[PDB]
Parts: structure tokens; sequence; C-alpha cells
């Protein structure tokens, strides 16, 4: 029985219940993430920006079943085209807007990766992707508003691939945490 998370802390408790088992009910997880109404005071601790690129700020380690983190996107900051390492990715906007562009998995032959679609994710909306669906790029295209998003990955992963839009060629990337539990981790 899914209830509305009253706060970020409550959300986290509910997520621990939803991931108590070995599988993931994706529609339920998405519904509870969507139902949490972003309250900036609750997540200010985690919203640590960098001038030059987006940051990844760990909020909860999910008892090993998932990682919950907050990503902070300066104006004009965005990601590569990337996969999610055979894991679930849920993304909820906490502040601002992000452009999500979807791409198919490339064929072996070198070719421009043509965007399949795009959407603008607005405050409080939750998107979902996994590798069976495809690849995406996430970008804060705003010139005036920083963006903040809440990401849940299950199982946790710290490596993925970035894809060259000109060719489809992939490279392995190791991701890093800007902070963990509110603490900057150089
Ligand atoms: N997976 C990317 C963010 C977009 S989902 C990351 O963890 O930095
Ligand atoms: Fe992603």
């Amino acid at each position: 029985e899914l209830l509305k998370p009253r706060t970020l802390a409550d959300l986290i408790r509910i997520l621990h219940e939803l991931f108590a088992g070995d599988e993931v009910n994706v529609e339920e997880v998405q519904a509870v993430l969507e139902a949490y109404e972003s309250n900036p005071a609750e997540w200010a601790l985690y919203a640590k920006f960098d001038q030059y690129r987006y940051t990844r700020n760990l909020v909860d380690q999910g008892n090993g079943k998932f990682n919950l983190m907050i990503l902070c996107w300066g104006e004009g900051h965005g990601s590569s085209i990337h996969d999610h390492t055979d894991s679930h990715c849920f993304l909820k906007l906490l502040q601002g807007n992000l452009k999500e562009t979807l791409f198919d998995w490339p064929d072996k032959k070198s070719n421009e990766m043509i965007k399949k679609s795009e959407r603008t994710l607005r405050e409080n909306q939750c998107a979902y992707i996994n590798d069976s669906i495809g690849l995406h790029r996430v970008e804060n295209v705003s010139h005036t508003e920083p963006a903040v998003s809440l990401h849940l990955f299950s199982p946790p992963f710290d490596t993925c691939h970035a894809f060259d839009q000109r060719t489809g060629h992939k490279n392995k990337v190791t991701m890093t945490f800007h902070s963990k539990f509110g603490i900057r981790t150089p």
C-alpha cells in the first residue's frame, strides 16, 4: 500500500520498504517519487553545485539495493548520452527544468546518433529509463535557472558508458560523488 511521502525522509523510508525484496515494482516506485512534493529546505544539504559541471550528491545507500542521489545542474550543464549499467534509473525534478533526449542503442556501424524524442521535465515530474528502453542525455538548457534532480538507481552502479553522438562509439566512465550525506567528498 503506497502512501504519499510527507517529506524527503519519509520518501526514503518508503523506498526502503519498496526495495526490501529482490525485485522492483517500477510503477509503484515512480508513483511514490512523483507523489513527493519537492521541499527545498529538506534537500538544501545535498544541493551542492559546481561552477563547471553537474554534481552528484549521495543522499541514501538503500541498504545496498539502490542509491538515491541529488544532481545539481548549473545553467547550461548537461550529461553525455549514456546508459545505466543494467540498472533502473528514476529521475525526479526538485527544482528547475531538464531536457531529456532519448536515443536508441547504436548499431555496430559508425553513424550519427539521431534523437528519437525529447521532453522537458518540469518541477516534481519523475522520468524512468533502463537499458531495455534506450539511452538518454539530460541537460539544463536554462540560461537563468539552476536545476536540481533526485535520482534513484537500482542496483547501485558507479560506472556507465558515454556515447559519441557523431558515431555511436561508447566509452566507459567512472562516476564520482561530489558529496555523500551532506559532506563534500573531494
Ligand atoms: N546516470 C547519470 C545522471 C543522469 S541519470 C549519473 O549518475 O550522473
Ligand atoms: Fe541517466
